[PDB]
């Protein structure tokens, strides 16, 4: 009938915004680990295999986008039946979410695989890169989606263990395929691969096999859950997608700033700060399950709740993370970070946002907070100002101060609105 984690949602909010991030946070900081070694292994491999890297990338995050908004999608969905008590509903997701992961999954294969060998024209290492990744598109998908399932019933616990042995499987086999057996740059594709392929061997037992779960996979092809399905997934899609087009006019900011000496900075910066936001991406994705389950009992005040005990909590972690990062880019390891507070008052609007359905607003303030005022500010203290790389550090934190305000303000609008 229940399971702890449709017994977390149901009941007290601040306990299920606890218990739900930390598992999520565990999980994310491994996965942050992997973006942050993946990234050193290919470093070094040759400026031709680098050159390959910026080939694939603007595909390679098209589809990571496209997946991981679509487990938002997913996640957003099943949270919300299970707060209204529709287990039918919450079931129809889960079956319709699968079938969508299919169809999406084999039709970027379909759509892109034939048409890489002339998009591109190094360009064949990039062609082969191309090929191991597109070719396990609908794993990479399905993946996201039976962790939107998960996700979205409250086991996190689960969820965690997914992107953990997920993960840590590509930490291992990263070095293995690129320098011990010789694959080059294809090399962490083809671990990508393999990883996936064990993780989604994974998924389908718990799923399919083991049953845990809290849905049972009562379907029938709906227009409202369709509807409901990219409602949040479509625009959390174009959200992950700014962020990454962010980071490279952050990036052409530190150009010019202070050029090459210069970008390395950025790296190194945007690194330890991946590392330091951890804290903030694994409760937003706990406030979206909480909210959502609180949209579908109709309680304002449950959500209007935990969403403002997700900020609060985050608020003070960030605080402690911060002073880690206190105690060159030893300049900017001062400065920089102070924008890690500012975070969690934007990040939980734009999560609380998917979590009742409306994702256009969380792409709105997700455009403005990583676009218009963080690229917005830090070109301005660059170019016309005297202050070089260290302009480009309070554009950014200057920036978030803004965002924050605008977020914190919007998101307590729309819970007042939601009693009218
Ligand atoms: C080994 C599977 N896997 C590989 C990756 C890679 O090679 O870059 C991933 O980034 C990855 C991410 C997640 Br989240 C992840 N999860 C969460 C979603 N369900 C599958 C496990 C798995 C990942």
């Amino acid at each position: 009938k229940t399971t702890k984690g449709v017994q977390l949602l149901r009941g007290d909010p601040k306990k299920a915004i606890v218990r739900l991030s930390i598992p999520m946070m565990i999980g994310m900081s491994v996965q942050t680990l992997y973006n942050l070694a993946d990234g050193i292994w290919v470093s070094g491999l040759g400026p031709e295999s680098l050159a390959a890297v910026g080939l694939f990338f603007p595909v390679f995050m098209g589809i990571i986008a496209l997946a991981a908004g679509l487990g938002v999608g997913t996640s957003s969905a099943i949270a919300r039946r299970i707060g209204a008590r529709d287990k039918e509903g919450a079931d129809n997701v889960a079956v319709h979410s699968l079938i969508l992961s299919l169809i999406l999954g084999v039709t970027i294969t379909i759509t892109m695989l034939p048409a890489i060998d002339s998009l591109f024209r190094a360009v064949e290492l990039a062609i082969e890169y191309a090929r191991v990744l597109l070719a396990g598109a609908f794993i990479i998908v399905f993946n996201n989606v039976g962790n939107g399932i998960l996700r979205g019933e409250g086991d996190a616990n689960r969820a965690m263990l997914a992107m953990v042995l997920g993960s840590g499987l590509n930490i291992v086999l990263d070095p293995i395929f690129i320098y011990t057996l010789g694959f080059g740059v294809v090399g962490a594709a083809y671990a990508t691969l393999l990883s996936m392929v064990v993780t989604s061997l994974f998924i389908a037992y718990w799923l399919f096999v083991k049953r845990d779960t809290y849905v049972d996979i009562d379907f029938s092809p709906s227009r409202e859950i369709l509807k409901d399905i990219l409602r949040v997934g479509l625009p959390s899609s174009l959200s992950q997608l700014s962020m990454s087009i962010a980071m490279f006019f952050l990036n052409s900011v530190a150009i010019t700033a202070g050029g090459e000496n210069g970008v390395a900075v950025f790296t190194s910066a945007w690194r330890i700060t991946m590392l330091g936001i951890v804290p903030i991406l694994g409760m937003a994705a706990a406030t979206t399950s909480v909210t959502g389950a609180a949209y579908g009992e109709r309680n304002v005040e449950k959500l209007e709740t935990a969403y403002l005990y997700a900020i609060k909590i985050a608020f003070m972690i960030e605080l402690a993370v911060v002073a880690f990062i206190m105690l060159d880019l030893i300049s900017a390891l001062r400065t920089l970070p102070v924008f890690l507070v500012l975070t969690p008052f934007g990040m939980m609007t734009s999560a609380m946002f998917q979590g009742i359905g409306e994702g256009e607003k969380s792409l709105i303030l997700t455009i403005f907070r990583t676009l218009v005022m963080q690229v917005g500010f830090a070109y301005i203290f660059v170019h016309y100002t005297t202050l070089g790389l260290r302009g480009v550090w309070i554009g950014i934190v200057i920036g978030n101060m803004v965002a924050a305000i605008v977020g914190f303000l919007w998101g307590r609008m729309r819970i007042s609105a939601l009693k009218k």
